[PDB]
């Protein structure tokens, strides 16, 4: 049970302590590919769990990075690991901290993290304003009507700005 402040420090250390195993060598993940989700992204007071979104560049790497991801400096434990989502408990500073790692393609990296935090009430309202124009968004990109229509989205803000929706601060996502 760590606070938003403690986890903020946590992500800082994690930012330089997360890498994948490809070709026998440890490939570190650029700090530019790290986004916060859930309450941690909504500057919430306390957070029960810390959901981190990893950006997988290559296609195969998506199912390569998650399964071959080692941690240096911190103690981790894998309990429920899959392909796109992995559950592992890591202990740091002689204490245990819950850390859930989930990967998303470069296309859903901005969209998924944004639609990660939500919550449901915030997500449902989001679609309402977009529905007026016939646009949808979620770990995949911007959809038109009911089919994935390719939209240009870079970084993260582009996903919302592109839809022409009123951009709101992460803390204002309720």
């Amino acid at each position: 049970m760590l606070t938003l402040i403690q986890g903020k420090k946590i992500v800082n250390h994690l930012r330089s302590r997360l890498a994948f195993e490809y070709n026998g060598q440890l490939i570190k993940i650029l700090s530019k590919n790290i986004v916060a989700v859930g309450s941690l992204r909504r500057e919430e007071k306390m957070l029960n769990d810390v959901d981190l979104l990893i950006i997988v560049p290559e296609k195969k790497l998506l199912k390569h990075v998650l399964p071959n991801i080692r941690i240096k400096g911190l103690s981790f434990s894998v309990k429920v690991c899959g392909e796109r989502k992995c559950v592992l408990f890591i202990e740091w500073e002689k204490k245990t901290y819950q850390l859930d790692l989930f990967t998303a393609l470069a296309e859903e990296k901005p969209y998924a993290i944004f639609h990660f935090t939500g919550p449901v009430s915030y997500l449902i309202r989001i679609r309402a304003a977009l529905k007026k124009k016939n646009y949808k968004l979620n770990q995949y990109g911007l959809f038109k009507n009911q089919t994935l229509v390719p939209l240009k989205i870079t970084t993260e803000k582009e996903l919302i700005k592109e839809l022409g929706f009123t951009y709101r601060i992460p803390k204002k996502r309720l």
